[PDB]
């Protein structure tokens, strides 16, 4: 649970866009924790001498109850309001899973959006994340 930082003081995270299949058509959301009527882009913190890679898909599976396969880097996103920097990764959803850490925990939802839905939902608290699809 340890936060870690880069040498500016900017909060390390890392995140996937987790897509229903190759075509990245489809993506996945999870609803804000502290505002559960919003989506994001599931992600977090990496932890001591964590790889991003490594943290992002972590925090999918305790997020969003998704694994899959790995794929490209798309980016390095500062937010400069709330002082974090994230790295964000494809995934390639291939297994969903029921229960998972955040439902039980938190009733966490996640759901399904065509990538132009996503940037919508994401434009009012989150345009930093909405941002993650433009590339
Ligand atoms: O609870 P999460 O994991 O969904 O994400 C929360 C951040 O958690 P984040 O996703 O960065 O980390 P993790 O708990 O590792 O997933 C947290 O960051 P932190 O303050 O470091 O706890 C940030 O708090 P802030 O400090 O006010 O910015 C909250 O706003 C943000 O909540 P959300 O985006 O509404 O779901
Ligand atoms: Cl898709
Ligand atoms: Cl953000
Ligand atoms: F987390
Ligand atoms: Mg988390
Ligand atoms: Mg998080
Ligand atoms: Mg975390």
């Amino acid at each position: 649970q340890t936060r870690t930082y880069d040498g500016d003081g900017y909060k390390k995270r890392a995140a996937c866009l987790c897509f229903r299949s190759e075509s990245e058509e489809e993506v996945l959301l999870v609803s804000s924790s502290r505002h559960p009527d919003r989506w994001i882009v599931p992600g977090g913190g990496m932890e001591p001498e964590e790889e991003p890679s490594v943290a992002a898909v972590r925090e999918v599976c305790e997020e969003a109850g998704v694994k899959g396969t790995l794929g490209r880097l798309v980016g390095i996103f500062e937010n400069q309001e709330r002082k974090h920097r994230t790295y964000v990764y494809v995934l390639i959803v291939t297994e969903v899973l029921e229960d998972w850490e955040d439902s039980v925990n938190i009733g966490r939802k996640r759901e399904w959006f065509k990538i132009e839905d996503a940037i919508k939902v994401l434009q009012y608290h989150k345009p930093v994340q909405a941002s993650y699809f433009e590339t």
